[PDB]
């Protein structure tokens, strides 16, 4: 089919663990029920660029928290894996940390009040992506 479900939101969500920048060419070979079009493939892109919001605004809150200075896990965990299903994999745990000290850094360096601050960033992290697990694959 062409239509995508409840099912495909919680499965991109749960994909999420490995994937942050996934390419249209991953998406359509880990989602192969579905029949891509324009506007589907658009509709699936577009969830993980609100992923990536989510993502990065926890991501800054909870630097600025440590410079202005296990709940950050909980609220990610909360999110993109509500029921619990999977086990958080070491190397989302890897890129959250890194992230964190990317955002970190720029923060207490007070690089944050510059232009295009978090690009730097974003480059860094789209590098990480790790490959999604097989299983994925599987109905």
């Amino acid at each position: 089919s062409s239509t995508l479900t409840p099912m495909h939101l919680r499965k991109a969500k749960l994909m999420f663990f490995w994937v942050r920048y996934p390419s249209s060419a991953v998406l359509k070979m880990y989602f192969p029920d579905i029949k891509f079009n324009k506007n589907n493939t658009a509709q699936l892109v577009k969830w993980f660029s609100n992923f990536r919001e989510f993502y990065y605004i926890q991501m800054e809150k909870y630097a600025r928290q440590a410079v202005t200075e296990s709940e950050l896990y909980r609220v990610l965990n909360l999110h993109y894996n509500r029921n619990n299903h999977i086990e958080v994999p070491q190397n989302f745990r890897f890129v959250v940390e890194s992230t964190l000290r990317e955002f970190f850094r720029a923060i207490q360096g007070g690089k944050d009040t510059e232009q295009s601050w978090k690009k730097s960033i974003y480059k860094i992290i789209s590098r990480m992506d790790d490959p999604v697990p097989e299983y994925f694959k599987s109905p």
